[PDB]
């Protein structure tokens, strides 16, 4: 049907005709009479695992021959979604499947549908590394996605009553075709245990043990033929274990509990120990994997020249002592060319500046679980603060300040200031937070080695984020400047030369038209939902946190509400207000802010007065399945964090890129974003960084606004008396106490700006032309924001790597 | 190479070559570099299992055209052992295979040592299964074995320091590919809850949900391409289930430990909770899908015609109170109709006499755990008492023996009074062992119902322990008398006219030296131990019981080894003494005659005076593929339980199908194997039954025989002096003190019988010829013991349907 889509030739579909129908056959044990549409996603996503399997065995055999330097990916999340349609994607199998299937009497969309995402993240950070993995084999690096395969991932949100409520996400009941379990390649982890010292140095021992099972997934590359891997680790259980000879059995699950389940919390620390045995045993696991493969190519010098191993946050900073461990106890190097080569391996990604985000573990957890990392980890402190003391000779606070280990009433290990002392570069996400790293929380540090701080501003991966979920689009662009922008996004730039051109503006808001026609009945036919499709589409998308401020948005819905209550008879430009994303399990204000959000929808979408003027609809489940369907149905993206907390963001890209307009503050990437489209094509609003400090300063007084507001009076007014619970009058009293005495986010400090500039978003939507034309101008300077560009800049500044667009043969 | 194993045409070979390296490539995603013998042998496996789909499916498709009577086999235990060659074998496949393999550079035979037993019984009891299942589909009968996938079969054993150690039997780690989950057809569990009462009947309600999930197994005939299924539950949790956010998910464990790991006890009763969830949660799941299978032929009086469930032991008993549960409550049939109906579907195998073995669950677990169940249950009992009181009346004490309920500190009820009463069939498993029944514990039984009570006299398969095991004695057999007999045992009668046939004499005499040499061989390279082939290979393997009286075995090879050391420059037949087996790992006693066996063997094998006359050797690990390997080694075969305790034996069906002589009580199938081959043909010593009971009536006391035989009490002075253990002298004391005081089993009374019973064992021993004519003249009456004929009895006496020997189409 569309051009991007690439050939459905005769043989092509001819042969995947005759594959679908032995997998059917042979693979599922099915016949035609009683298969179910499952069983035809099945045969389909084995016939197309079939393509990339030669690809895959050619790919890893590639690097064996030339032995190029490894890039190690370390993630505890790999926030995949659905596997099926990126593979067609990338190995242009996408028109010939739906000829092939069309033919059998199929609908690709309803097959397509039935995979279950693979949910191994929280949000934007697990995600980043699911669009670096594409980048990465898109652009030729020998690079190895490693982490654990979560039993279960992100747990399944359903709404009830109004309320959160969690499940299970049992993402393997049927399956996954995607991977390959690899028992023989299987690996011991080391637990408890003691340090014993002989005149040949340390030894743990007495250790528990928990093997290791790997599971590998293949990572296609856009059009390249490579095919890198991911590798999922799974805890097993010894054969001797615990070996009542039943209750002996059983215990084995104490074992294999490690992978049984993702914790669910973002952008906060929870120090629980099972979080930490899952930390240290992904770790252990593949820094094994990685020596032997280092053994194949005795001298450990070359060791960084060809390894490189990135630490997504500070959950794999474990990396940094074990492989000291390794090096020094098992290898027997001396301590200080361990060190080198450890420094000269590792490198940190930095994604938060919010204190309760940083991962600070309790001493006597890591003393009775690793008890030798904790001797390593002492020994790597003091000799780091002699450096720290010759460098500011008598400056003590610096020194407390610097220190790896925490003092206080429980003393603790900081991860982060761990990373920075045992890697050669350590970077934030977005300029700015990189910039705010330099200047508060890693100014010590930074004072100490200006020249490991780096920036690399996020990015996401085109293929996904465009072809995949907006073929329209797609499309379009590609009738006027040719294919090549789909792994070089930079090209997206000659549309602006297309800005004035009618049959263009047309079709961009036929797309977005279209677009919202298909998300309008997706949710009515799946979740009994009603909307207006001519209304402006608001969207706020991602997880459930207070920094993000999905309260200013929920203070900025009610605030219409009470306009059009005020003057009915009065035109305003109708919307429908959207807001999805999950809140973890114990964070209380998260779960509140939830239920505000639907106990307005309540109230004004039965609102007789309001027609169809105003609609709040909380979208269920937000995951990657989803995101990929209401991202390009969005008008409008809100992006409204607290100047200087959302460390990048990468929802505001997808919107971008998908040409939805951004409601803004300078935070994060949105601030690289406007300097892109040009601030005039751009709705940013609010204190930027510097006005929050000024502000903390004198004192953050809400009262001050709620004086000063009658609007917002009237809102926290309505808030306090039940107008929004009208059975239980007290129910947001937590809400209204956060917002008038505790607020950390000062989300009245920037209402007023934000409602003003809500206006001028209306108007300009009274004018399609003139929000088309901007629209074009956002997405034609998106180049920036691509994964590729991303992964790039890590490849040349960080890993010492050439990026490769070159074709591997078919 | 052999003619028994079918061709092997350019065309197969051709074809067979492809599909192995096609699912090397694809379906192993390993190419011909790295892959190892394991990888082989899948790739094999998985080319053998395309085979048999395209009939597994037409076999499922005529059954539900035709609707033929099904028979569903309930059990516990399935016990398989490897499923490769028995596929090849009944599908005609393995001189192709071989010649395939052997063409791209491997041995079939080395690849098929890799794979796992699927060891998911304990012995004689689950193997009866396993046989069972393959004469069913060599029949032609629509038939099921029902079960649960265990994820921890029997235990591995290793023996350290002369003791039994257990280990867990990870027999899924690598994948298992004969099998396909079926998480399409998944089925809800009940289990706690209470009872309420409605105006419409009784509901059990507030119940815990256990979803049973189905695996299939194909079970072939004999180049009759039936397929029929093996289905087996395996427990998960429910979605919402407790549904910390993390402990709800990792408690979904306490759901799936049901089907975690098989009960390793052999006729011992152990009354645990978990047991008794297994028991149900089988018989609930498997009832629902009989139903569902039913429903798609509303009436229920045709549900005998089409339905047929057999009962291995009481395990699945509470599938007669279930199937009532289901009939009353929920499809609303009055209680005596619904009692006709399964009284009629429902049959009862009894497997033990043994009081121990016996299932007695006590009350206050049922009533917890299945409170509808115990309602019905007692419901059961009353109306049956009532029908026991009309036909005796006044006597009470009848009443209280044949209570379904009996009264004592705990109350229990009695599972095989509740199969009795709920059957239409009961029957034994040999002739002897069905009388015993309806003389003894089912008397009372057997008076109020004559008509139930059968025969059906237990047999093994002849692919499996024939063909499989000894291609060499299948290929001299066929050579004579063709092929048919494989599928008609009775034809190796016309052996008998080869009796006086020197060729014939001389190619017994070869296989029979060939298998001894192939496996001295085993023993050296897989377990260093060192034997003379020459010897008499003298073998008991089976469960370590005290009824099995491998003590009594003990007590002999201690008298040869005093017999030798006594005058050493005598001449006696030597003898390699073979015993395995495992012990459950509560039975201690069990667990001592393992260390005796072995204490033994570190005694006489080390003696220089001995030679290599004497040689003791415990069988590790002993299992189905070691019992192939071991029984056509075997020369003399050991059956010699007290009689009136073996029900039937079938090891001893396999010895003498396999060319070992057998020395035996008059217990179990013994009784027939004598009969058919000629009491002069078979060494049997030692009480019958009725000599037994004169026993017991005087008492049995066990001085008596020490004071009379001095040979005897030297043995004894031995064990206890520590002569067997010298650095714990009273190692034995614990068996000792059993043999002389509290010997159920009467060891010491049938010693004296046995010691000369073995020398006239020596003495045949001692004239090749004439052994090896008294071998053909069992081999060749063996007939009877075939599997075919015990299930044709049951299709034709039990279930009400016709055999067929037709093939249906390729
Ligand atoms: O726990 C986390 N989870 C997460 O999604 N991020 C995000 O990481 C994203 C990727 O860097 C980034 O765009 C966004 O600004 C961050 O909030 C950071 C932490 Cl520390
Ligand atoms: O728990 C058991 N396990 C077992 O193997 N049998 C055997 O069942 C075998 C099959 O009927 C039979 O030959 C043998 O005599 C019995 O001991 C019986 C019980 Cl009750």
């Amino acid at each position: 049907q569309i051009s991007v889509r690439g050939l459905a030739g005769v043989e092509n579909v001819t042969e995947l005709k005759k594959n679908f129908n032995r997998h059917l056959h042979f693979t599922l044990v099915k016949d035609r009479n009683v298969a179910t549409p499952r069983d035809y996603y099945f045969a389909l996503a084995h016939t197309v695992r079939d393509h990339l399997v030669g690809r895959w065995i050619r790919t890893q055999q590639h690097y064996y021959e030339k032995d190029p330097k490894r890039i190690y990916y370390l993630s505890l999340e790999f926030y995949m979604g659905r596997t099926l349609q990126n593979t067609m994607v990338n190995l242009a199998l996408e028109n010939a499947c739906d000829e092939a299937t069309y033919q059998l009497g199929l609908d690709m969309e309803e097959l397509e549908e039935i995979e279950e995402d693979a949910g191994l993240g929280n949000g934007g950070l697990g995600r980043l590394a699911a669009c670096f993995l594409d980048s990465m084999a898109t652009l030729g690096l020998a690079a190895y996605g490693y982490g654990i395969r979560y039993e279960f991932g992100i747990f399944n949100q359903k709404i009830c009553g109004g309320w959160q409520m969690e499940e299970a996400d049992d993402w393997l009941r049927y399956g996954n075709p995607w991977e390959k379990a690899r028992p023989e390649f299987t690996l011991p982890v080391h637990f408890y245990g003691r340090v014993e010292h002989t005149s040949q140095g340390a030894k743990w021992v007495d250790t528990q043990v928990v093997l290791a099972m790997p599971y590998d997934t293949p990572v296609p590359g856009y059009r390249n033929n490579v095919v890198n891997t991911m590798r999922l680790w799974s805890a097993k259980a010894p054969n001797d274990f615990n070996l009542g000879y039943i209750q002996a059995v059983l215990d084995r699950n104490l074992a294999e509990n490690i992978s049984r389940v993702l914790y669910p919390n973002d952008n906060f620390f929870e120090g629980k120990e099972l979080r930490l045995k899952q930390e240290y045993f992904v770790v252990a696991a593949t820094l094994q994997d990685i020596i032997r493969r280092f053994k194949s190519s005795t001298n450990f010098d070359a060791f960084p020249d060809k390894v490189a191993i990135q630490l997504n946050d500070t959950h794999p900073s474990l990396a940094i002592p074990e492989l000291m461990r390794v090096l020094v106890d098992l290898e027997r190097l001396d301590w200080d060319k361990a060190w080198e080569v450890t420094v000269k391996t590792c490198a940190y990604t930095n994604h938060t500046v919010l204190p309760e985000a940083l991962e600070r573990w309790p001493v006597h957890l890591l003393e009775t679980l690793l008890p030798r990392h904790l001797q390593i980890i002492y020994e790597i402190n003091q000799r780091f603060l002699n450096r720290v003391a010759a460098a500011f000779p008598g400056d003590v606070d610096r020194l407390r300040r610097m220190s790896l280990v925490e003092e206080g009433a429980v003393k603790r290990i900081n991860m982060a200031h761990l990373c920075i002392a045992g890697s050669h570069a350590v970077n934030g996400v977005a300029r700015i937070h990189s910039e705010i790293l330099k200047k508060t929380i890693f100014k010590d540090f930074y004072e100490l080695e200006p020249h490991k701080f780096q920036n690399k501003t996020n990015g996401i991966t085109p293929r996904r984020w465009l072809v995949l979920c907006n073929p329209g689009l797609a499309e379009i662009i590609a009738e006027r400047i040719g294919e090549e922008y789909i792994s070089d996004l930079d090209q997206l730039r000659k549309l602006l030369s297309y800005v004035d051109d009618e049959a263009f503006i047309r079709d961009v808001a036929k797309v977005k038209q279209e677009n919202k026609l298909k998300f309008a009945a997706y949710l009515e036919r799946e979740y009994k939902v009603h909307i207006n499709p001519n209304s402006l589409f608001d969207v706020q998308v991602k997880r459930i946190h207070e920094y993000k401020r999905q309260l200013l948005n929920c203070l900025h819905v009610i605030t219409l509400y009470n306009r059009i209550k005020k003057e009915p008879n009065k035109f305003v430009v109708p919307r429908t207000v959207m807001i999805g994303g999950k809140a973890a399990p114990g964070y209380h204000m998260a779960k509140m802010i939830i239920k505000l959000i639907t106990a307005i929808g309540d109230v004004v979408n039965h609102d007789p007065v309001v027609g169809d003027r105003l609609r709040v609809i909380f979208l269920e489940n937000y995951r990657v399945s989803l995101a990929e369907k209401v991202i390009p149905a969005a008008d409008l993206s809100e992006q409204i964090s607290t100047a200087g907390t959302e460390a990048s963001g990468t929802g505001n890209m997808k919107f971008m890129l998908n040409g939805a307009l951004t409601i803004g503050t300078m935070d994060g990437a949105n601030v690289e974003m406007a300097e892109e489209a040009g601030e005039e094509n751009f709705f940013i609003f609010g204190m930027r960084v510097e006005d929050v400090d000024r502000l903390d300063q004198r004192g953050y007084n809400a009262q001050e606004y709620y004086d000063r507001i009658p609007e917002l009076r009237q809102i926290i007014e309505q808030l306090s008396s039940g107008f929004f619970s009208p059975k239980q009058p007290d129910l947001f009293k937590d809400i209204v106490n956060m917002l008038m005495h505790h607020d950390r986010f000062k989300v009245f400090a920037d209402y007023e700006e934000y409602v003003k500039c809500q206006e001028r978003v209306s108007a300009l939507y009274k004018n399609p032309r003139e929000w088309t034309r901007m629209v074009i101008r956002n997405i034609a300077t998106s180049g920036k924001f691509s994964s590729d560009r991303t992964i790039a800049q890590y490849a040349r500044e960080i890993w010492g790597v050439e990026p490769s667009r070159q074709r591997l043969p078919a």
